[PDB]
């Protein structure tokens, strides 16, 4: 990339190459400090040896000027860091639609190309509606579905994210799309979620998918439970 790096030496360890002055003021929200640092000569595009940048940092703690005055002088947008992250899925952790809104204006990547760290993802599992809108609004995939993780509706399901799991039904989520063969409905029944289990019936969730064990969610309950009377009720 086109910027600065700052290495580690793994002899000399009190080195510093985990952080700078330019990451210490994007992660409080000191973006007058950022502004003097900048006009000091202090590159914006500057990594850690983890590949942090300081967009990455105030992104993560949703400091909207900070993402901004970063972005004036010409800070990467799509960077990865050693754990995959962008300054959009950081933002996305961070739950600031606003600074997810000016990231995807400045042609952010909606979904990235790890699937190891999903923005979409992300912020359904946290309950960050707004970032999920927002995401949705510049082409994101409500229904993306990723290897060993499933559909950012299974993952609010199995974070408890009701609000979220309704908006996602809301805005047209397919229902039935889990993870593998373990659709959101069984995911829910299995944990015992009465209110997630209603939603997503409420929303067409199909009571006779069976999963990768040849089961249909009503055989994941206690034959005398509530739930396992409310399937038998509508069969």
């Amino acid at each position: 990339f086109p910027g600065i790096r700052l290495l580690s030496n793994p002899l000399m360890g009190d080195a510093v190459s985990d952080w700078s002055p330019m990451h210490e003021a994007a992660i409080h929200g000191h973006q007058l400090s950022l502004r003097n640092l900048i006009s000091q000569g202090w590159a914006v595009n500057i990594i850690t040896a983890d590949h942090v940048s300081p967009l990455h940092e105030a992104c993560l703690g949703g400091h909207l000027s900070c993402v901004k005055i970063l972005l004036k002088h010409g800070a990467q947008v799509n960077g990865v860091t050693a754990d995959w992250h962008t300054p959009l899925f950081n933002a996305c952790v961070s739950g600031s639609w606003d600074c997810v809104n000016l990231l995807l204006q400045h042609g952010a990547s909606v979904q990235p190309e790890s699937d190891l760290a999903s923005p979409i993802h992300e912020a359904a599992r946290r309950g960050h509606v707004e970032c999920v809108n927002s995401l949705i609004a510049y082409g994101g995939n409500i229904d993306h579905k990723i290897s060993h993780l499933g559909t950012p509706l299974y993952l609010a399901c199995e974070n408890q994210q009701r609000a979220c799991v309704k908006k996602l039904l809301e805005s047209g989520a397919d229902v039935n799309q889990g993870k593998g063969q373990d659709s959101p409905l069984h995911a829910v029944v299995r944990t015992a979620s009465e209110e997630l289990a209603c939603l997503l019936m409420d929303f067409g969730a199909d009571t006779q998918a069976k999963n990768a064990e040849g089961k249909r969610p009503v055989e994941l309950v206690p034959p005398e439970s509530p739930l396992a009377q409310l399937f038998l009720e509508r069969e």
